[PDB]
């Protein structure tokens, strides 16, 4: 349920973020219309709580921040990660499946180098002498990487 | 049915609540669109029964409280428990099943200790064995802990 | 055509009723605009044979009830109730299918008691009995008795 | 015997009704003298148990409508209307057999147009055309319009 | 010759009770009428030993109830009650029998709950159902209840 | 298709009838959308052809009306009434089968008395002499008066 | 890609037609809107070379005829028309055939009798002879009395 | 797909161009609704990457310029000239054909008489005879007088 | 040599620390003298190739830092760790192999509750249920468990 909580709050920031608002009042009693009956109840007790006209758009979501913890499932999201292997038809399917797999469930996992080196041994080892030259920081960039030079030549 | 539509009743109303209505009217035919076909049925023979521009909203949705509801004492979710058995593979199929069959319908059924020693008794008996030490006190305490050492060593995930 | 009829005039009315009206004139052309041909055709000659501005949008409503009057002539409903016997395994399928046909086309049909003795007379005799023992006032009691001896003592659920 | 029984009482007491009585202890013995033998050794009885010189006329018939007016139940009737077909000889049979099965035992049963129903439905299909044509508005109009087709172009006589 | 005699005495004070007598002389003498030769021998009797006009119709008749009874043997009355079973078709047959052989030679017999005991023993096992819910606290009640559910519905 | 197409125009002309139209050219143009594939097709072509802003919306009209003027049909109409004999087991095929064919194709055809004498004779000897006693007025109620009588000491129901 | 583009301008002006327009320089924009990339880049060089606000909506459909009309083969127009026979079943595939090759691909062709001319020698002789009496002075006619006549008694 | 993409960008973009926008957020989010599924999915994950309202509309083209610009590649335009011989039914399969894949994905590939050199080599010796005499500057008079001169004493016709 | 020397340079720098320096030039001159003979080579150049009197301590550190750097050992390391399975008998082996291969080779790796999921998923089943019966918070302590209650109850091996 968490996973996708996760994406909702991001879209229906973004949707409010382009246009104008009048009033943060407004604003944080609207996200109470798309939520769901368990979240939506929680929400109206939250509310009334707040005797004040409101604290800020920002806390509301920062209260569904904290009703959506999973208990740490590390094993599922590691098993998850040792299926793929390069049977997986190119670059692809691998670059789009990591990031589902990744991106749902960490609360802060590993540090940074050793998320490349998790991603990295992963891909064959060709890729990884053209992505080597040089190097990228950041996961984001190793996947555009090695996704850049199959798509150049093929897509 | 019923139970689903306790709920449809309820989320409706709130949704209702947050904002201004101008009049009554409006209010209580708005309830008529979102509702599924017999129920709907219903409605709009309700709607012409009424000579009145109406009676309130809470007399329309009282209407559909006596439509449907269950009756205590519901032997039917005793039956529901029952049906398993440990050919459900694993404590997943077990633990899902169960959620939703003792979560829908209880209004108050049994006391704390006697809801584990349902839930208990049922489980196998070596996962009773490491449940047991050391203890849970709550039926999501049991489930979370049967649940931990199967997935623990084993499991997969969603998305 | 008149079950369908009676229930869309229902609706138009409600639909007209919560929202504001500035004039009868137009409401009552209004009407026109949803009705299908042979009624649309009617319509047209009705509104030239009054030579006033109008009478009344009840009025015209009134012109399309006699139109057609009353869906049943007494017959089919009679017939329906006659079909079921106790080859209906068990309480369920009586109760889930005379609930259909019943509560489909009265307007008013028979009185109380004569509902009671045309729901008792089809039950098994044993069921009579019990349901005897104490009586049922309604024929929704009846039902909820009948069911209730044969589903404790047996049953499953919905969802 | 206890319809009988219901009028039988209703009569007597109108027969005492309209002369003067001197006193009631004549009275109450006065309707033993009509009773039927299981009813009278009941009554000589009943008279024994009473050691002070009477309670009341009305007391006594209390004691008979104890005796057996029960509420009727409507199932035999229903059961006994369900047993005429055609295959009683023609409209006379069935005329006569009605008269007193539907006579006895209603205290308000069903509506008119129920009866009607119960009534027509059960009568030849060919009969129910001329009847038809033109209505009738009751139960002996029915029985009189079918009797009469029948009776006039056919018949004999009674005395 | 005694049950006969009792039921006589009533219906005869019943009869002279509707109608109006003039004096007691009169009718104190009116009921050695009816009575039989060696009653009617005694009353000759007592008529001449009460060399006053009379003394009351009440006093007559107490001799009369003084001649008739004698000690009941119980004996005879409970294997009287002994002899009904469930055999005797229905509920009437039973009522009516019992009534006569019960309120006939009791003085003081058992006590109230004994007489339910007794009478409710005999009963089919289904009737005793019924007339539990809700139960009789006397004979002549749970007697109207048997009667009142199977007169009801039919015959 | 042609006898529902005269029907369309009808119509669609008397929706057009009660509002205001602010300008010839959206109306000409308004009448395209309701219209079906080739007769679509057809109207795009004529919009072509026209150089001008519009030549009003009863030219237009009339070219379909030319497209749909009739094929020889009076005949097969006719024909089709033939057929029908009285081995149509009983008034039930015949009237829904009637329906469909007299239904559709007549612009005018023929009078109402006609209409009667053409339905009528094709009645069984028997049925006329009911329906006689008292005369129906219309078609609708010759085919009501005769289905009724044969349902009432009859009859099954839809759904 | 012409043939249609030619049919294209013509709808889109009689949709603009019927309803009211506030003014010229709406108007002439709004046409870029509905077309297709080419021709929806030239449309925005050809607004920059106008440095005036407009110049008016006939003269940008212009630039638009002037785009699609290229030379036509008549060639092939001839042929097209030269390939009818009366082997085609009866009237409604000759004219169907007839409408969408003639219509397609004329700047001005030939003149209004020749063009009847073309169109009733290809009709078989029968035809032409209902269809002269009474004449039609156009194609239209031509075309819509042949079918009526076919039509009415038959379709 | 990248060829058809880079064209896409340009139009909506254009389209985006004539009109006001009255604020950035707003137009890069529409940019997402014309997008088809891959791109579409990736357009989510990048707008949430992004915790800042947004990074402006051409920030976001890049992305996709970045996800689909591939060389164009010349080796296969090339290869794709090389197949075409004169065993290709005369002159209209040629031009055709030569049509597709010559227009499709130059940038500015080679000058105006390097591709009336390719083109003309290819063509049967006989036809550069004609052509030479007198000659086409450009690769469309070309083509328009090889198949003019077969054409015209020669052809058929489309529609 | 290089993790050796990344300790060394700590170590020093501490030492350094603690007690007050007058001055910089001794300072950085000081660390030369604990260095052995490639690095001391090194050192002397460095101080060649700087003109000014020096350029503080830290520079000269970066210079030593910049001459460890060898290609990444973090591979070699996670491979030595997919070696390891339960075919090693038992706890001891497992725990004194997992020391020498983890404690070697880290700077900061990954992160606590990292560590214990690597070696935790590693351990029997069986073993990481008495483990979890009560929790070790750090590698030490999961080791210390798991050996402990084997050893216990076990034989230890002479040598």
């Amino acid at each position: 349920d968490s996973h996708k909580l996760k994406n909702f709050i991001s879209e229906i920031m973004l949707n409010m973020s382009m246009i104008s608002w009048p009033n943060d009042a407004s604003r944080i009693v609207y996200c109470r219309r798309h939520l769901l009956n368990p979240a939506a109840q929680w929400a109206n007790d939250f509310v009334q709580e707040q005797g004040i006209l409101e604290i800020t758009f920002d806390t509301f979501i920062q209260g569904l921040y904290q009703h959506f913890y999973k208990p740490p499932d590390i094993n599922k999201i590691f098993n998850a990660i040792t299926q793929l292997s390069e049977a997986k038809l190119g670059i692809e399917r691998l670059n789009q499946r990591f990031r589902k797999i990744w991106d749902r469930m960490p609360p802060d996992f590993m540090t940074e180098k050793a998320a490349i080196m998790t991603y990295t041994r992963l891909l064959t080892k060709e890729t990884y002498n053209i992505v080597r030259m040089h190097k990228p920081e950041t996961l984001k960039d190793a996947m555009e990487e090695a996704y850049q030079t199959t798509a150049l030549t093929e897509r």
